[PDB]
C-alpha cells in the first residue's frame, strides 16, 4: 500500500505517534517519505545479512524476527512481514518502541540526515487532520 502524505500523517496520529517522544507528527511523516515513500512493502538487504521492512525501513538485527538475520533479536515481538502490512499498527507499535530506546529518533538514518533540524510541519501543511 502506497500511502499519502496526509493519509499517512493522520494515520500515524490515531496511532500514537503525534508527539510520541515528543517527536511532533511531522517528524514520523518525514522519516516516512525517505525510508519508504509511504510505503509498506518496502523493503532493503544491508549487507551485513539485515533487511529493512515498513514504512519506516525497520532493521531485522534488533527489531524483528526475519528468519534469515544469522544472531538478531525480536525486540517488539513480531516476524518483520507484519511491517510489510498496510495495517502499521505494527510499524508503529515498534516505531513507537525503537524511539522510545535511547537515541531518539536518530536510529532513523535518514530522519537524521534528510529530516533533522528543518521544516517539518511542512509534511502536514493542510491537511485534514
Ligand atoms: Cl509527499
Ligand atoms: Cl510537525
Ligand atoms: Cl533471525
Ligand atoms: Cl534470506
Ligand atoms: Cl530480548
Ligand atoms: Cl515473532
Ligand atoms: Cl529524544
Ligand atoms: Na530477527
Amino acid at each position: 500500500k502506497v500511502f499519502g502524505r496526509c493519509e499517512l500523517a493522520a494515520a500515524m496520529k490515531r496511532h500514537g505517534l503525534d508527539n510520541y517522544r515528543g517527536y511532533s507528527l511531522g517528524n514520523w511523516v518525514c522519516a516516512a517519505k525517505f525510508e519508504s515513500n509511504f510505503n509498506t512493502q518496502a523493503t532493503n538487504r544491508n549487507t551485513d545479512g539485515s533487511t529493512d521492512y515498513g514504512i519506516l525501513q525497520i532493521n531485522s538485527r534488533w527489531w524483528c524476527n526475519d528468519g534469515r538475520t544469522p544472531g538478531s533479536r525480536n525486540l517488539c515481538n513480531i516476524p518483520c512481514s507484519a511491517l510489510l502490512s498496510s495495517d502499521i499498527t505494527a510499524s508503529v507499535n515498534c516505531a513507537k518502541k525503537i524511539v522510545s530506546d535511547g537515541n531518539g529518533m536518530n536510529a532513523w538514518v535518514a530522519w537524521r540526515n534528510r529530516c533533522k533540524g528543518t521544516d517539518v510541519q511542512a509534511w502536514i501543511r493542510g491537511c485534514r487532520l
